[PDB]
């Protein structure tokens, strides 16, 4: 069994990487793909807490985001992993560490105790971060869909620098700068001699 | 302003207390009782999550108390404090430690962690613990199964390795006398705080 996170801000083609990578690996591994709340109740509850908010205090938010993630870890992931299934999934800690902590300013420190209150030792045995600069992400923002959010994609991007910078050896870096369909060779080349190792 | 907390098991005749020494401060206090989520609407939303939820993982319930805490004290609480207001407040960290840390069985430092992101260093300034015995709880609790007594049991010796951690802001107050008396010993121990 593997389970493989998926991290990067806006505009590192996240989604169209993931859907490529995992539609590839369904046809050599048994593999399944989620994200947060995935379709668990409780999950899509705290959900709705989070988008009906009304200027939310960023500690709630965060404190949402960790219960849509242990629920989401708990019926979907960890019953995965117990089937021997490789399990991929569309952002998790790292998310949380770069927005709640680095970018919302909470401190990545602090989402980060938060969160492993949520995974109580469960970290991703692979982390695939997009890493894509802040001007090609900016530049896939415009293109495939003010100011304050240039400013905050930037703090997402120097966030994620950070959380890496201090935990490398569980991230594995691919230039997201590159087109599409390199992004999604390199993340999948990455993942098959992870898969493949052990 | 003062923030205090109450706490205590079932049966500590916690809200006769509460609402007994409310009416008395009132006469010299711009006063409040509360307890979470005490109307605030993302509070009451994550705590309709908690009572409709089946089997609920005890860290995904810590949590979600922990966030019905925050909301409540962000737009309650804190709103009251810079009003001048005393604001008594039933149950607040401390019943996360007792029941999801020591009771539930999580432990009291995961969900002291947990609690310190919630409230982000507003500890209560000064914290009533209604001390009861399990035996007089439990008789308060009839008047007022098996499972039930131990759970009971664990929540009160939860509380009590929490007292013996932290001693500034906890005020013990036997809870075994008559309620007369916890309500006067209360009111007595509150005045002498607000007046120092
Ligand atoms: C998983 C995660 C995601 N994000 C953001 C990634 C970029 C998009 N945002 S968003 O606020 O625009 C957003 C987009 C789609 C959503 O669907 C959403 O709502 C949730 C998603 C996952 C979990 C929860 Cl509780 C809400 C929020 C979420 C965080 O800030 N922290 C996390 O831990
Ligand atoms: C404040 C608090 C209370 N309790 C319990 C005290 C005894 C009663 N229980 S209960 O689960 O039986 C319960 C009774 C009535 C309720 O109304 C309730 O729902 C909530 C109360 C406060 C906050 C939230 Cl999110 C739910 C839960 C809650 C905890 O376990 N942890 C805490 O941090």
């Amino acid at each position: 069994s593997a389970f493989i996170t998926f991290e990067g801000p806006e505009g590192s083609g996240k989604t169209t990487v993931i859907n490529e990578v995992y539609h590839r690996l369904v046809k050599d591994y048994d593999v399944i793909m989620t994200r947060e709340p995935g379709g668990v109740p409780t999950g899509e509850e705290i959900r709705k807490i989070v988008l009906e908010g009304n200027d939310m205090d960023i500690r709630t938010e965060a404190m949402l985001f960790a219960a849509s993630r242990r629920e989401h870890l708990v019926l979907k992931v960890i019953p995965a992993l117990k089937e021997g299934k490789v399990v991929l999934c569309d952002r998790y800690i790292d998310s949380s560490l770069a927005y709640q902590g680095y970018a919302r300013g909470i401190g990545v420190e602090e989402v980060r105790a938060l969160n492993e209150f949520a995974i109580n030792g469960l970290y991703p045995d692979l982390t695939i971060y997009l890493n894509v600069s802040a001007e090609v992400g900016r530049e896939r923002i415009i293109k495939n869909s003010d100011q304050e959010d240039l400013k905050f994609h930037e703090k997402v991007i120097e966030g994620y620098q950070e959380i890496i910078h201090n935990e490398s050896q569980r991230f594995k870096s691919v230039n997201a700068d590159q087109p599409l369909e390199n992004v999604v060779e390199d993340t999948y080349q990455t993942i098959i001699k992870y898969l493949e190792k052990i």
